[PDB]
């Protein structure tokens, strides 16, 4: 580390998953700053896995506070982590938010 610039990575944002029982087949996410937030954030990168169980990848990333992705697998698994990126760094992924499924049956009764 350094003795000249001060300014550690910006406070993890926090999952606020609100998007969850809808009819389409979308993942709304809406994080939101701590109450402790000492240090700003100037971006934020979102991370999701294949619903295989492997590792998470980039999807999205930039300074909005709301973003959502569209062609989901159904009756599968989904892990998704957002974390706030900065001039400084990057931060940690937030708690592993789990994301259920419901299988996914073509239209067809009515």
């Amino acid at each position: 580390g350094s003795s000249g610039s001060s300014g550690p990575v910006p406070a993890t944002p926090i999952l606020q998953l609100e998007e969850c029982c809808t009819h389409n087949n979308s993942a709304t996410l809406s994080w939101k700053q701590p109450p402790l937030s000492t240090v700003p954030a100037d971006g934020y990168i979102l991370e999701l896995d294949d619903g295989n169980g492997g590792q998470f990848r980039e999807v999205y990333v930039g300074k909005e506070t709301m973003c959502t992705v569209d062609g989901l697998h159904f009756n599968s698994t989904y892990n998704a982590r957002v974390k706030a990126f900065n001039k400084t760094g990057v931060s940690p992924y937030s708690k592993t938010l789990v994301l259920q499924t419901s299988e996914g049956s073509g239209p067809s009764s009515g």
